[PDB]
RNA sequence: GAAGUGUGGACGCCAGUCUGCAUGGAGCCGGCCUUGAAAUACCACCCUUUAAUGUUUGAUGUUCUAACCCGAAUCCGGGGA
């Protein structure tokens, strides 16, 4: 396989450095397109706690202003507020079925309280993607046509699901070496940081640079 | 972390790919990637179960063996956990 080549370059055994990562990173991203890198780490916190979960943002190294695709979802006559915002996009809890068969087109969005538990519900698209609202990050509330004003003013959220680790894009391929590296120590900074308090043990169990497909390398966070 | 392929095998009973095996045609990765009766890519949740192996451990049945009981002066014999 085609892996056979990628592999040769790269040893699950050894336990390359981030500088070293990006470089060897590169090579293994031989494809179409620009491929999108990223960064999966072991968390060793209680999962079902919510103490436990880890959320929050990173400045990482560009796309805010008029440009930014905004889409809210509101209800009666929350969605009126929303179309004299200045939204391109509008609806009720019905564009929840187009969004499922595959329309993504937009950046951002945003959504009253009242339609939090039906896209709740269907979060496990837009939540690693990080597109799922949410209160702190100023994305849910009743007054929608401010925050669709207050948007276009500029973060890479991260979360956890259902299935292991956590992770986030860190950037593209075609990214030199010294930019990317500069990411991902920049990303790991951000989590240690939003390690809770309860959590014993290993924050980081195991650290893996990764794009979204290209021989998994593990690396130290250190 | 060579198996994928198209006709090739196993240790507890049923299928998708993995390794030191052996090779051709099936194309180099790929298979993969728009057929009704044979159909899609990424990091906690009912499985998270089941199946197998090693260590610790609970109950039952068998054999053997030191306690105990009886016979005998003793040796020892009979019975027997």
């Amino acid at each position: 396989k085609r892996m056979r080549v990628i592999r040769e370059k790269v040893d699950a055994t050894k336990q390359y450095d981030i500088n070293e990562a990006i470089a060897l990173l590169k090579e293994l991203a031989t494809a179409k397109f620009v491929e999108s890198v990223d960064v999966a780490v072991n968390l060793g916190i209680d999962a079902r706690k919510s103490d436990q979960n880890v959320r929050g943002a990173t400045v990482l190294p560009h796309g805010t202003g008029r440009s930014v695709r905004v889409a809210v979802f509101t209800q009666g006559a929350n969605a009126e507020a929303a179309k004299a915002a200045g939204a391109e996009l509008v609806g009720m809890e019905d564009l929840a079925d187009q969004i499922k068969k595959g329309e993504m087109n937009f950046d951002v969005v945003i959504a009253s309280p009242d339609a939090m538990r039906v896209v709740g519900q269907l979060g496990q698209v837009l939540g690693p993607r990080g597109l799922m609202p949410n209160p702190k990050v100023g994305t849910v509330t009743p007054n929608v046509a401010e925050a669709v004003k207050n948007a276009k003013a500029g973060q890479v959220r991260y979360r956890n699901d259902k299935n292991g680790i956590i992770h986030t894009t860190i950037g593209k391929v075609d990214f030199d070496a010294d930019k990317l590296k500069e990411n991902l120590e920049a990303l790991l900074v951000a989590l240690k940081k939003a390690k809770p308090t309860q959590a014993k043990g290993v924050y980081i169990k195991k650290v893996s640079i990764s794009t979204t497909m290209g021989a998994g390398v593990a690396v130290d966070q250190a």
